Protein backbone atom coordinates (compact mmCIF):
# COMPACT_ATOMS: atom_id res chain seq x y z
CA UNK A 1 0.00 0.00 0.00
CA UNK A 2 1.99 2.93 -1.41
CA UNK A 3 5.14 1.88 -3.08
CA UNK A 4 7.21 3.99 -0.83
CA UNK A 5 5.30 2.99 2.22
CA UNK A 6 5.86 -0.79 1.33
CA UNK A 7 8.99 -0.37 1.44
CA UNK A 8 9.51 1.70 4.56
CA UNK A 9 7.76 -1.19 6.60
CA UNK A 10 9.91 -3.82 5.60
CA UNK A 11 12.30 -2.28 6.65
CA UNK A 12 11.30 -0.49 9.87
CA UNK A 13 10.45 -4.82 10.46
CA UNK A 14 13.70 -5.79 9.60
CA UNK A 15 15.80 -2.65 10.86
CA UNK A 16 16.83 -4.02 14.49
CA UNK A 17 18.18 -7.60 11.96
CA UNK A 18 19.85 -4.57 9.80
CA UNK A 19 21.74 -2.88 12.57
CA UNK A 20 23.03 -5.78 14.45
CA UNK A 21 24.19 -7.50 11.29
CA UNK A 22 28.42 -7.85 11.74
CA UNK A 23 30.65 -5.83 9.10
CA UNK A 24 31.35 -9.34 8.85
CA UNK A 25 27.90 -10.89 8.02
CA UNK A 26 27.12 -7.36 5.88
CA UNK A 27 30.43 -8.28 3.76
CA UNK A 28 28.95 -11.82 3.28
CA UNK A 29 25.57 -10.32 2.15
CA UNK A 30 28.09 -8.27 -0.32
CA UNK A 31 29.44 -11.18 -1.31
CA UNK A 32 26.28 -12.99 -1.79
CA UNK A 33 25.09 -10.56 -4.13
CA UNK A 34 28.64 -9.58 -5.52
CA UNK A 35 30.31 -12.91 -7.15
CA UNK A 36 34.11 -12.48 -6.12
CA UNK A 37 35.13 -12.62 -10.41
CA UNK A 38 38.25 -13.64 -11.71
CA UNK A 39 41.23 -11.31 -12.30
CA UNK A 40 41.31 -11.61 -15.96
CA UNK A 41 45.79 -10.10 -16.09
CA UNK A 42 46.65 -13.31 -13.16
CA UNK A 43 44.84 -15.74 -15.49
CA UNK A 44 46.80 -14.61 -17.89
CA UNK A 45 49.97 -13.99 -16.38
CA UNK A 46 49.74 -17.53 -15.52
CA UNK A 47 49.96 -19.31 -18.83
CA UNK A 48 53.00 -19.73 -20.75
CA UNK A 49 53.68 -18.54 -23.93
CA UNK A 50 53.02 -21.34 -25.57
CA UNK A 51 49.34 -21.57 -24.26
CA UNK A 52 48.71 -18.32 -24.96
CA UNK A 53 49.19 -18.84 -28.64
CA UNK A 54 47.11 -21.45 -28.39
CA UNK A 55 44.20 -19.83 -26.38
CA UNK A 56 45.06 -16.86 -28.77
CA UNK A 57 43.74 -18.89 -31.48
CA UNK A 58 41.15 -21.98 -30.37
CA UNK A 59 37.74 -21.74 -31.19
CA UNK A 60 36.54 -21.21 -27.88
CA UNK A 61 32.57 -21.70 -29.44
CA UNK A 62 33.32 -25.13 -30.37
CA UNK A 63 33.83 -26.25 -26.95
CA UNK A 64 30.33 -28.41 -26.48
CA UNK A 65 31.25 -28.58 -22.54
CA UNK A 66 31.38 -24.76 -21.49
CA UNK A 67 28.30 -22.18 -19.96
CA UNK A 68 27.91 -19.01 -21.71
CA UNK A 69 29.62 -16.93 -19.14
CA UNK A 70 32.81 -19.39 -19.44
CA UNK A 71 32.90 -19.30 -22.95
CA UNK A 72 32.45 -15.04 -22.74
CA UNK A 73 34.87 -14.41 -20.34
CA UNK A 74 37.33 -16.73 -22.30
CA UNK A 75 36.68 -14.53 -25.39
CA UNK A 76 37.88 -11.40 -23.38
CA UNK A 77 41.11 -13.43 -22.65
CA UNK A 78 41.53 -14.27 -26.23
CA UNK A 79 41.38 -10.40 -26.92
CA UNK A 80 43.32 -9.26 -24.53
CA UNK A 81 45.80 -11.75 -25.90
CA UNK A 82 45.67 -10.27 -29.08
CA UNK A 83 45.10 -7.13 -27.94
CA UNK A 84 48.45 -6.15 -29.41
CA UNK A 85 48.39 -7.54 -32.71
CA UNK A 86 47.38 -5.75 -36.18
CA UNK A 87 44.36 -4.26 -36.85
CA UNK A 88 44.23 -6.53 -40.11
CA UNK A 89 45.99 -9.80 -37.92
CA UNK A 90 42.91 -9.19 -35.33
CA UNK A 91 40.26 -9.17 -38.37
CA UNK A 92 41.77 -12.26 -40.17
CA UNK A 93 42.18 -13.83 -36.82
CA UNK A 94 38.46 -13.72 -36.32
CA UNK A 95 36.84 -13.71 -39.63
CA UNK A 96 37.57 -17.35 -40.32
CA UNK A 97 35.32 -18.22 -37.58
CA UNK A 98 32.34 -18.31 -39.93
CA UNK A 99 33.00 -20.90 -41.74
CA UNK A 100 34.74 -22.29 -39.05
CA UNK A 101 33.99 -25.90 -36.73
CA UNK A 102 35.96 -28.25 -36.04
CA UNK A 103 35.20 -30.31 -33.14
CA UNK A 104 38.07 -28.89 -31.48
CA UNK A 105 41.65 -30.92 -31.37
CA UNK A 106 42.13 -33.34 -28.52
CA UNK A 107 44.98 -31.47 -27.15
CA UNK A 108 42.61 -28.00 -27.41
CA UNK A 109 39.91 -29.72 -25.00
CA UNK A 110 42.35 -30.64 -22.34
CA UNK A 111 43.95 -27.41 -22.41
CA UNK A 112 40.30 -25.55 -22.04
CA UNK A 113 38.87 -28.64 -19.47
CA UNK A 114 41.85 -27.74 -17.04
CA UNK A 115 41.75 -23.78 -17.99
CA UNK A 116 37.98 -24.16 -17.01
CA UNK A 117 38.86 -24.57 -13.43
CA UNK A 118 40.44 -21.38 -12.85
CA UNK A 119 37.97 -18.81 -13.97
CA UNK A 120 35.48 -19.92 -11.82
CA UNK A 121 33.57 -17.00 -9.84
CA UNK A 122 33.27 -17.31 -5.91
CA UNK A 123 29.42 -17.62 -6.24
CA UNK A 124 27.81 -19.03 -3.33
CA UNK A 125 24.17 -18.41 -4.98
CA UNK A 126 25.62 -20.33 -8.26
CA UNK A 127 27.26 -22.95 -6.24
CA UNK A 128 23.62 -23.36 -4.56
CA UNK A 129 22.19 -23.74 -8.19
CA UNK A 130 24.33 -26.22 -9.83
CA UNK A 131 24.35 -28.50 -7.05
CA UNK A 132 20.20 -28.30 -6.09
CA UNK A 133 22.04 -27.53 -2.51
CA UNK A 134 23.75 -30.52 -2.55
CA UNK A 135 26.79 -29.32 -1.31
CA UNK A 136 29.34 -31.76 -0.60
CA UNK A 137 29.46 -32.98 -4.30
CA UNK A 138 32.78 -33.14 -5.26
CA UNK A 139 32.48 -31.07 -8.72
CA UNK A 140 34.98 -28.19 -7.39
CA UNK A 141 37.93 -28.33 -5.13
CA UNK A 142 38.11 -29.31 -1.56
CA UNK A 143 39.13 -26.12 -0.16
CA UNK A 144 36.82 -23.81 -2.01
CA UNK A 145 33.61 -27.06 -1.44
CA UNK A 146 34.80 -25.94 2.51
CA UNK A 147 34.84 -22.12 2.17
CA UNK A 148 31.09 -22.40 0.37
CA UNK A 149 29.69 -24.57 3.28
CA UNK A 150 30.60 -22.32 5.63
CA UNK A 151 29.73 -18.86 4.17
CA UNK A 152 26.19 -20.85 3.28
CA UNK A 153 25.99 -22.07 6.68
CA UNK A 154 27.15 -18.42 7.94
CA UNK A 155 24.36 -16.63 5.78
CA UNK A 156 21.48 -19.62 7.16
CA UNK A 157 22.06 -18.72 10.55
CA UNK A 158 21.90 -14.91 9.57
CA UNK A 159 18.13 -15.53 8.07
CA UNK A 160 16.40 -16.34 11.23
CA UNK A 161 13.78 -13.72 11.22
CA UNK A 162 10.84 -14.51 9.71
CA UNK A 163 8.66 -11.92 7.89
CA UNK A 164 6.03 -12.54 10.30
CA UNK A 165 1.91 -13.06 10.34
CA UNK A 166 1.46 -9.68 10.03
CA UNK A 167 2.65 -8.90 6.77
CA UNK A 168 3.12 -12.00 4.59
CA UNK A 169 -0.59 -11.80 3.50
CA UNK A 170 -0.47 -7.78 2.97
CA UNK A 171 2.51 -7.55 0.22
CA UNK A 172 3.89 -9.29 -2.93
CA UNK A 173 7.17 -9.38 -3.85
CA UNK A 174 8.76 -9.36 -6.95
CA UNK A 175 11.35 -10.96 -9.24
CA UNK A 176 12.41 -10.13 -12.77
CA UNK A 177 13.95 -13.40 -14.35
CA UNK A 178 15.50 -13.90 -18.04
CA UNK A 179 13.29 -17.07 -19.35
CA UNK A 180 16.51 -18.31 -20.57
CA UNK A 181 16.87 -18.78 -17.07
CA UNK A 182 14.59 -22.23 -16.55
CA UNK A 183 14.57 -23.04 -20.14
CA UNK A 184 17.46 -21.97 -23.01
CA UNK A 185 15.41 -24.55 -25.56
CA UNK A 186 11.59 -22.13 -24.96
CA UNK A 187 13.78 -19.01 -24.58
CA UNK A 188 14.84 -18.58 -27.76
CA UNK A 189 11.71 -18.97 -29.37
CA UNK A 190 9.42 -17.99 -26.62
CA UNK A 191 9.39 -14.40 -27.86
CA UNK A 192 7.44 -14.21 -30.92
CA UNK A 193 9.40 -14.00 -33.99
CA UNK A 194 8.29 -11.31 -35.92
CA UNK A 195 7.49 -9.09 -33.47
CA UNK A 196 9.57 -9.25 -30.48
CA UNK A 197 7.24 -6.95 -27.83
CA UNK A 198 4.85 -10.17 -28.32
CA UNK A 199 4.41 -13.50 -26.71
CA UNK A 200 4.13 -17.05 -28.81
CA UNK A 201 0.74 -18.03 -27.70
CA UNK A 202 1.72 -21.36 -29.01
CA UNK A 203 5.02 -21.93 -26.75
CA UNK A 204 3.48 -19.86 -23.66
CA UNK A 205 0.57 -22.84 -23.35
CA UNK A 206 3.47 -25.10 -23.35
CA UNK A 207 5.73 -23.80 -20.91
CA UNK A 208 2.58 -22.83 -18.78
CA UNK A 209 0.76 -26.35 -19.07
CA UNK A 210 3.35 -27.80 -16.96
CA UNK A 211 4.42 -25.12 -14.70
CA UNK A 212 3.13 -25.88 -11.43
CA UNK A 213 5.88 -25.81 -8.95
CA UNK A 214 9.04 -24.60 -8.59
CA UNK A 215 11.82 -25.10 -5.98
CA UNK A 216 14.37 -22.56 -4.78
CA UNK A 217 17.80 -24.08 -3.46
CA UNK A 218 19.51 -20.93 -3.59
CA UNK A 219 18.87 -17.63 -1.76
CA UNK A 220 16.14 -15.30 -3.62
CA UNK A 221 16.98 -11.84 -4.39
CA UNK A 222 13.58 -10.15 -4.06
CA UNK A 223 12.21 -7.11 -4.84
CA UNK A 224 9.85 -5.13 -2.13
CA UNK A 225 8.30 -3.08 -5.40
CA UNK A 226 7.62 -4.32 -8.67
CA UNK A 227 11.08 -3.09 -11.15
CA UNK A 228 10.77 -2.28 -14.71
CA UNK A 229 11.94 -5.32 -16.59
CA UNK A 230 15.49 -4.28 -18.28
CA UNK A 231 16.80 -6.33 -21.54
CA UNK A 232 16.01 -9.97 -21.60
CA UNK A 233 13.62 -9.88 -18.34
CA UNK A 234 10.49 -11.28 -19.96
CA UNK A 235 9.41 -12.96 -16.68
CA UNK A 236 7.57 -11.58 -13.90
CA UNK A 237 7.27 -13.16 -10.73
CA UNK A 238 5.04 -12.00 -8.28
CA UNK A 239 5.58 -13.69 -5.13
CA UNK A 240 3.49 -14.37 -1.61
CA UNK A 241 5.47 -15.26 1.36
CA UNK A 242 4.39 -17.46 4.10
CA UNK A 243 4.38 -15.77 7.43
CA UNK A 244 7.22 -18.33 8.16
CA UNK A 245 9.45 -17.53 5.26
CA UNK A 246 13.06 -16.05 6.46
CA UNK A 247 14.47 -13.48 5.07
CA UNK A 248 16.80 -10.17 5.72
CA UNK A 249 16.49 -6.70 4.33
CA UNK A 250 19.26 -5.64 1.68
CA UNK A 251 20.01 -1.96 0.59
CA UNK A 252 17.94 -0.37 -1.96
CA UNK A 253 14.31 -2.39 -0.90
CA UNK A 254 15.36 -5.94 -1.52
CA UNK A 255 14.70 -8.95 0.40
CA UNK A 256 16.85 -11.87 0.44
CA UNK A 257 15.25 -15.28 1.43
CA UNK A 258 16.39 -18.32 3.01
CA UNK A 259 17.48 -20.95 0.78
CA UNK A 260 15.57 -24.51 0.14
CA UNK A 261 11.98 -22.99 0.17
CA UNK A 262 8.95 -24.69 -2.15
CA UNK A 263 6.68 -22.45 -4.51
CA UNK A 264 3.10 -23.22 -5.72
CA UNK A 265 2.33 -21.72 -9.01
CA UNK A 266 -1.04 -20.17 -8.63
CA UNK A 267 -1.56 -18.57 -12.18
CA UNK A 268 0.76 -17.46 -15.44
CA UNK A 269 -1.03 -14.81 -17.56
CA UNK A 270 0.15 -12.69 -20.06
CA UNK A 271 0.21 -9.71 -19.56
CA UNK A 272 1.54 -5.72 -20.85
CA UNK A 273 3.50 -3.73 -19.86
CA UNK A 274 4.76 -0.36 -21.32
CA UNK A 275 3.97 -1.21 -24.64
CA UNK A 276 5.46 -5.12 -24.46
CA UNK A 277 4.10 -8.17 -23.87
CA UNK A 278 5.46 -10.04 -20.51
CA UNK A 279 5.01 -12.99 -18.85
CA UNK A 280 3.66 -13.10 -14.98
CA UNK A 281 4.27 -15.34 -12.87
CA UNK A 282 1.65 -15.63 -9.24
CA UNK A 283 3.19 -17.49 -7.01
CA UNK A 284 3.11 -18.82 -3.51
CA UNK A 285 5.85 -19.91 -1.01
CA UNK A 286 4.77 -23.08 0.39
CA UNK A 287 7.21 -26.05 2.37
CA UNK A 288 9.78 -27.28 -0.08
CA UNK A 289 8.61 -30.86 1.47
CA UNK A 290 5.74 -30.83 -0.21
CA UNK A 291 6.61 -30.27 -3.40
CA UNK A 292 9.73 -32.69 -2.49
CA UNK A 293 6.74 -34.97 -1.75
CA UNK A 294 4.73 -34.44 -5.32
CA UNK A 295 8.60 -35.01 -6.65
CA UNK A 296 8.68 -38.48 -5.43
CA UNK A 297 5.17 -39.52 -5.98
CA UNK A 298 5.75 -38.62 -9.74
CA UNK A 299 9.22 -40.99 -9.75
CA UNK A 300 7.34 -43.84 -8.05
CA UNK A 301 4.35 -43.76 -10.59
CA UNK A 302 6.74 -43.11 -13.94
CA UNK A 303 8.75 -46.18 -13.09
CA UNK A 304 5.58 -48.58 -11.91
CA UNK A 305 4.36 -47.34 -15.07
CA UNK A 306 7.95 -48.11 -17.23
CA UNK A 307 8.82 -51.14 -15.57
CA UNK A 308 5.21 -52.59 -16.81
CA UNK A 309 5.90 -51.67 -20.34
CA UNK A 310 9.16 -52.74 -20.21
CA UNK A 311 8.42 -55.64 -18.40
CA UNK A 312 10.63 -55.32 -15.44
CA UNK A 313 10.51 -56.14 -12.10
CA UNK A 314 7.79 -53.33 -10.00
CA UNK A 315 9.96 -52.26 -7.75
CA UNK A 316 12.81 -51.26 -10.42
CA UNK A 317 14.13 -47.81 -9.87
CA UNK A 318 15.22 -47.20 -13.62
CA UNK A 319 14.11 -43.39 -13.74
CA UNK A 320 15.27 -40.93 -11.13
CA UNK A 321 14.30 -37.12 -11.20
CA UNK A 322 17.02 -35.20 -9.82
CA UNK A 323 15.26 -31.89 -9.29
CA UNK A 324 16.20 -28.61 -7.39
CA UNK A 325 15.70 -25.71 -9.20
CA UNK A 326 12.72 -23.11 -10.30
CA UNK A 327 11.40 -24.90 -13.41
CA UNK A 328 10.80 -28.57 -11.54
CA UNK A 329 7.92 -28.91 -12.59
CA UNK A 330 8.54 -28.78 -16.00
CA UNK A 331 11.12 -31.29 -14.98
CA UNK A 332 9.28 -33.64 -14.13
CA UNK A 333 6.57 -33.38 -16.80
CA UNK A 334 9.15 -33.49 -19.69
CA UNK A 335 10.34 -36.85 -18.40
CA UNK A 336 7.05 -38.40 -19.76
CA UNK A 337 6.94 -36.29 -22.81
CA UNK A 338 10.75 -37.53 -23.69
CA UNK A 339 10.28 -41.33 -22.76
CA UNK A 340 6.57 -41.20 -24.77
CA UNK A 341 8.53 -40.11 -27.98
CA UNK A 342 11.26 -42.39 -27.27
CA UNK A 343 8.95 -45.45 -27.09
CA UNK A 344 6.96 -43.96 -30.44
CA UNK A 345 9.93 -43.85 -32.43
CA UNK A 346 12.50 -46.82 -31.48
CA UNK A 347 11.34 -50.65 -31.89
CA UNK A 348 10.29 -52.23 -28.38
CA UNK A 349 12.66 -54.77 -29.26
CA UNK A 350 15.73 -52.56 -29.14
CA UNK A 351 14.38 -50.52 -26.33
CA UNK A 352 14.04 -53.56 -23.72
CA UNK A 353 17.31 -55.19 -24.63
CA UNK A 354 19.19 -52.06 -24.21
CA UNK A 355 17.20 -51.28 -21.04
CA UNK A 356 17.52 -54.35 -19.51
CA UNK A 357 21.57 -53.92 -20.09
CA UNK A 358 21.49 -51.09 -18.38
CA UNK A 359 19.43 -52.55 -15.80
CA UNK A 360 21.57 -55.14 -15.10
CA UNK A 361 24.44 -52.56 -14.76
CA UNK A 362 22.42 -50.55 -12.14
CA UNK A 363 21.67 -48.11 -14.70
CA UNK A 364 19.46 -44.99 -14.34
CA UNK A 365 17.82 -42.63 -16.72
CA UNK A 366 18.27 -39.49 -14.71
CA UNK A 367 16.15 -36.19 -15.38
CA UNK A 368 17.78 -33.41 -13.65
CA UNK A 369 18.07 -29.16 -13.13
CA UNK A 370 21.55 -29.50 -11.63
CA UNK A 371 24.35 -29.57 -13.27
CA UNK A 372 25.84 -33.07 -14.73
CA UNK A 373 29.00 -33.28 -12.42
CA UNK A 374 26.77 -32.87 -9.97
CA UNK A 375 25.05 -36.00 -10.33
CA UNK A 376 26.81 -39.23 -8.81
CA UNK A 377 26.26 -41.35 -11.84
CA UNK A 378 28.74 -39.00 -13.51
CA UNK A 379 31.02 -37.97 -10.53
CA UNK A 380 31.51 -41.08 -8.96
CA UNK A 381 33.60 -42.34 -12.18
CA UNK A 382 35.07 -39.41 -12.33
CA UNK A 383 37.55 -38.43 -9.49
CA UNK A 384 39.25 -35.54 -11.93
CA UNK A 385 36.94 -32.66 -11.93
CA UNK A 386 38.63 -31.48 -15.67
CA UNK A 387 37.56 -34.91 -16.46
CA UNK A 388 33.91 -33.83 -15.49
CA UNK A 389 31.36 -32.22 -17.90
CA UNK A 390 28.28 -30.38 -17.61
CA UNK A 391 26.35 -30.93 -20.95
CA UNK A 392 22.69 -31.14 -21.97
CA UNK A 393 23.00 -35.02 -22.01
CA UNK A 394 25.62 -37.53 -21.34
CA UNK A 395 25.80 -41.22 -21.16
CA UNK A 396 28.49 -42.76 -18.66
CA UNK A 397 29.50 -45.92 -19.46
CA UNK A 398 30.76 -46.92 -16.19
CA UNK A 399 27.13 -46.88 -14.48
CA UNK A 400 25.17 -47.43 -17.47
CA UNK A 401 23.12 -44.40 -16.80
CA UNK A 402 21.83 -41.60 -18.94
CA UNK A 403 21.90 -37.83 -17.49
CA UNK A 404 20.00 -35.36 -19.37
CA UNK A 405 19.83 -31.42 -18.36
CA UNK A 406 16.67 -29.62 -18.70
CA UNK A 407 17.19 -25.92 -18.77
CA UNK A 408 20.00 -25.92 -21.00
CA UNK A 409 20.45 -26.02 -25.23
CA UNK A 410 21.99 -29.18 -27.14
CA UNK A 411 23.20 -28.50 -29.92
CA UNK A 412 21.06 -28.28 -33.21
CA UNK A 413 18.34 -30.06 -31.57
CA UNK A 414 14.37 -29.58 -31.47
CA UNK A 415 13.57 -30.67 -28.13
CA UNK A 416 15.07 -32.80 -24.84
CA UNK A 417 13.48 -36.39 -26.93
CA UNK A 418 15.83 -36.05 -29.33
CA UNK A 419 18.71 -35.33 -26.73
CA UNK A 420 17.63 -38.52 -25.04
CA UNK A 421 17.11 -40.82 -28.47
CA UNK A 422 21.05 -39.58 -29.37
CA UNK A 423 21.95 -40.73 -25.59
CA UNK A 424 20.42 -44.00 -25.99
CA UNK A 425 22.27 -44.14 -29.23
CA UNK A 426 25.60 -44.45 -26.93
CA UNK A 427 23.69 -47.15 -24.23
CA UNK A 428 23.17 -48.97 -28.43
CA UNK A 429 26.74 -48.51 -28.60
CA UNK A 430 27.85 -49.88 -25.44
CA UNK A 431 25.56 -52.80 -25.50
CA UNK A 432 26.44 -53.97 -29.55
CA UNK A 433 29.96 -54.01 -28.63
CA UNK A 434 29.69 -56.15 -25.08
CA UNK A 435 27.43 -58.81 -27.00
CA UNK A 436 30.47 -59.38 -29.69
CA UNK A 437 32.73 -59.59 -26.78
CA UNK A 438 31.30 -60.44 -22.72
CA UNK A 439 34.99 -61.00 -21.49
CA UNK A 440 35.92 -57.78 -23.14
CA UNK A 441 33.98 -55.26 -23.45
CA UNK A 442 34.14 -52.38 -25.91
CA UNK A 443 32.11 -50.21 -27.83
CA UNK A 444 31.29 -51.08 -31.11
CA UNK A 445 32.24 -47.79 -32.58
CA UNK A 446 35.80 -48.80 -30.98
CA UNK A 447 35.48 -51.51 -34.05
CA UNK A 448 38.37 -51.54 -36.57
CA UNK A 449 35.28 -51.60 -38.99
CA UNK A 450 33.49 -48.46 -37.42
CA UNK A 451 36.11 -46.44 -37.35
CA UNK A 452 36.84 -46.51 -41.10
CA UNK A 453 33.70 -46.29 -41.99
CA UNK A 454 33.99 -43.03 -39.67
CA UNK A 455 37.05 -41.76 -41.13
CA UNK A 456 34.91 -42.03 -44.87
CA UNK A 457 31.28 -40.56 -44.03
CA UNK A 458 32.03 -38.88 -40.57
CA UNK A 459 32.15 -35.60 -42.12
CA UNK A 460 28.09 -36.52 -44.20
CA UNK A 461 25.80 -35.56 -41.38
CA UNK A 462 25.46 -33.08 -38.20
CA UNK A 463 28.48 -30.74 -37.50
CA UNK A 464 28.58 -32.27 -34.27
CA UNK A 465 28.69 -35.48 -35.61
CA UNK A 466 32.09 -35.17 -36.69
CA UNK A 467 33.53 -34.54 -33.00
CA UNK A 468 34.96 -38.34 -33.08
CA UNK A 469 33.98 -42.05 -34.05
CA UNK A 470 30.94 -42.16 -30.78
CA UNK A 471 29.40 -39.51 -30.88
CA UNK A 472 29.00 -39.99 -35.14
CA UNK A 473 27.31 -43.07 -34.37
CA UNK A 474 25.01 -41.50 -31.73
CA UNK A 475 23.98 -38.33 -33.80
CA UNK A 476 23.28 -41.20 -36.80
CA UNK A 477 21.21 -43.31 -34.48
CA UNK A 478 19.47 -39.98 -33.51
CA UNK A 479 18.67 -39.03 -37.41
CA UNK A 480 17.08 -42.40 -38.11
CA UNK A 481 14.84 -41.83 -35.41
CA UNK A 482 13.79 -38.50 -36.19
CA UNK A 483 9.86 -37.78 -35.69
CA UNK A 484 11.19 -36.13 -39.77
CA UNK A 485 11.87 -38.49 -42.52
CA UNK A 486 13.93 -36.59 -44.56
CA UNK A 487 15.93 -37.33 -41.60
CA UNK A 488 15.95 -40.63 -41.84
CA UNK A 489 16.19 -40.79 -45.56
CA UNK A 490 19.72 -38.28 -45.43
CA UNK A 491 21.69 -40.95 -43.06
CA UNK A 492 20.60 -43.60 -45.31
CA UNK A 493 21.86 -41.40 -48.52
CA UNK A 494 24.05 -39.60 -47.16
CA UNK A 495 26.19 -42.49 -44.77
CA UNK A 496 24.97 -45.58 -46.03
CA UNK A 497 28.04 -47.40 -44.62
CA UNK A 498 26.86 -46.14 -41.55
CA UNK A 499 22.71 -46.60 -41.59
CA UNK A 500 23.92 -50.33 -42.51
CA UNK A 501 26.32 -50.72 -39.56
CA UNK A 502 23.86 -49.21 -36.89
CA UNK A 503 20.84 -51.42 -38.49
CA UNK A 504 23.35 -54.60 -38.46
CA UNK A 505 24.00 -53.61 -34.90
CA UNK A 506 20.24 -53.18 -34.01
CA UNK A 507 19.25 -56.23 -35.77
CA UNK A 508 22.23 -58.35 -33.98
CA UNK A 509 21.36 -56.72 -30.67
CA UNK A 510 17.55 -57.75 -31.30
CA UNK A 511 18.64 -61.70 -32.20
CA UNK A 512 20.64 -62.22 -29.64
CA UNK A 513 19.78 -64.96 -26.38
CA UNK A 514 18.88 -63.93 -23.51
C1 LIG B 1 23.79 -33.36 -30.64
C2 LIG B 1 23.79 -33.60 -29.16
C3 LIG B 1 24.70 -32.91 -28.31
C4 LIG B 1 24.64 -33.12 -26.90
S1 LIG B 1 25.71 -32.20 -25.84
O1 LIG B 1 25.80 -30.84 -26.33
O2 LIG B 1 25.41 -32.50 -24.48
N1 LIG B 1 27.30 -32.90 -25.96
C5 LIG B 1 27.64 -34.03 -25.09
C6 LIG B 1 27.14 -35.38 -25.64
O3 LIG B 1 27.29 -35.75 -26.77
N2 LIG B 1 26.52 -36.17 -24.71
O4 LIG B 1 26.06 -37.42 -25.10
C7 LIG B 1 29.15 -34.21 -24.84
C8 LIG B 1 29.90 -33.01 -24.17
C9 LIG B 1 31.39 -33.24 -23.93
O5 LIG B 1 31.57 -34.43 -23.18
C10 LIG B 1 31.03 -35.62 -23.78
C11 LIG B 1 29.52 -35.47 -24.02
C12 LIG B 1 23.71 -34.03 -26.32
C13 LIG B 1 22.82 -34.73 -27.13
C14 LIG B 1 22.86 -34.48 -28.55
F1 LIG B 1 21.97 -35.11 -29.32
ZN1 LIG C 1 26.89 -37.80 -27.36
Amino acid sequence: LSRYEKWEKIKQHYQHWSDSLSEEGRGLLKKLQIPIEPKKDDIIHSLSQEEKELLKRIQIDSSDFLSTEEKEFLKKLQIDIRDSLSEEEKELLNRIQVDSSNPLSEKEKEFLKKLKLDIQPYDINQRLQDTGGLIDSPSINLDVRKQYKRDIQNIDALLHQSIGSTLYNKIYLYENMNINNLTATLGADLVDSTDNTKINRGIFNEFKKNFKYSISSNYMIVDINERPALDNERLKWRIQLSPDTRAGYLENGKLILQRNIGLEIKDVQIIKQSEKEYIRIDAKVVPKSKIDTKIQEAQLNINQEWNKALGLPKYTKLITFNVHNRYASNIVESAYLILNEWKNNIQSDLIKKVTNYLVDGNGRFVFTDITLPNIAEQYTHQDEIYEQVHSKGLYVPESRSILLHGPSKGVELRNDSEGFIHEFGHAVDDYAGYLLDKNQSDLVTNSKKFIDIFKEEGSNLTSYGRTNEAEFFAEAFRLMHSTDHAERLKVQKNAPKTFQFINDQIKFIINSLV
